């Protein structure tokens, strides 16, 4: 019963078998969400699931370095529906995050931000209900 946008710090920031949970349940007609892994301003990792970008769905992957977005990445493998239940893990590897939803790998995102230790924040954002958020080392 958390509150939407929501920031999650990373105390120390992320480090490889780190693993973040975000348990939620997706709005009826939902547009988008958006996950948010920030280092200061920079965006290092951007998920965001699109529930109608030309009448179709689409997962959005991309990173934001001095205020400009860079090459985007996309996975039309699509795990979210409207008004339902859903679990997204990132576990964060040496050379990428990695992202399953329901329990199911659906991408890896490979890191473009270097500095994994100054990653030190996630916001959660869309059009989401935010059951919990965490993380664990595994
Ligand atoms: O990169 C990710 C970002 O993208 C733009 S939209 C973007 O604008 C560009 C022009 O400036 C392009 O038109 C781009 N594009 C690429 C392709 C394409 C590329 C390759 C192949 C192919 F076929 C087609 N087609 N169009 C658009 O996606 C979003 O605003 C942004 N964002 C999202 C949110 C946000 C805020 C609140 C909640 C939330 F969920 C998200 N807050 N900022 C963020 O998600």
């Amino acid at each position: 019963p958390l509150i939407v946008p929501y920031n999650l710090p990373l105390p120390g920031g992320v480090v490889p078998r780190m693993l973040i949970t975000i348990l939620g349940t997706v709005k009826p007609n939902a547009n988008r969400i958006a996950l948010d892994f920030q280092r200061g301003n920079d965006v290092a990792f951007h998920f965001n699931p699109r529930f109608n970008e030309n009448n179709r769905r689409v997962i959005v992957c991309n990173t934001k370095l001095d205020n400009n977005w860079g090459r985007e990445e996309r996975q039309s493998v699509f795990p979210f529906e409207s008004g339902k239940p859903f679990k997204i893990q990132v576990l964060v590897e040496p050379d990428h995050f990695k992202v399953a939803v329901n329990d199911a790998h659906l991408l890896q995102y490979n890191h473009r931000v270097k500095k994994l230790n100054e990653i030190s924040k996630l916001g959660i954002s869309g059009d989401i209900d935010l059951t919990s958020a965490s993380y664990t080392m595994i």
